[PDB]
């Protein structure tokens, strides 16, 4: 699934990510935007053979498992193809372990690359929450 902006800020509201970790709501959807162009089915591969996955491009190497990343781990407990669903209950629920994990979104590099610093309340603005 492709989400809107205002779409996805309201679902990722409604599955407890504003301010969670401190992080308000534009902070997530800007990362989506930077890491997925809001795409739930957005993969990529990295050089070190693990995967990305998903609307926040969790990685396969710490966080979901696909059967394809020697040595990794999956901290989520979950299928990485969980985290290419419509639903995002997977990716949201992931998203906050990651946050956890001692970096907060910094764990993102596009976040930290576009978005960190940022007016990041633009990517809500005009949106019915
Ligand atoms: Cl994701
Ligand atoms: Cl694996
Ligand atoms: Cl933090
Ligand atoms: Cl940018
Ligand atoms: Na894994
Ligand atoms: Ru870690």
């Amino acid at each position: 699934k492709v989400f809107g902006r205002c779409e996805l800020a309201a679902a990722m509201k409604r599955h407890g990510l504003d301010n969670y970790r401190g992080y308000s709501l534009g902070n997530w959807v800007c990362a989506a935007k930077f890491e997925s162009n809001f795409n739930t089915q957005a993969t990529n591969r990295n050089t070190d053979g693990s995967t990305d996955y998903g609307i926040l491009q969790i990685n396969s190497r710490w966080w979901c498992n696909d059967g394809r990343t020697p040595g990794s781990r999956n901290l989520c407990n979950i299928p990485c193809s969980a985290l290419l669903s419509s639903d995002i209950t997977a990716s949201v629920n992931c998203a906050k372990k990651i946050v956890s994990d001692g970096n907060g979104m910094n764990a993102w590099v596009a976040w930290r690359n576009r978005c960190k610093g940022t007016d990041v309340q633009a990517w809500i603005r005009g949106c019915r929450l």
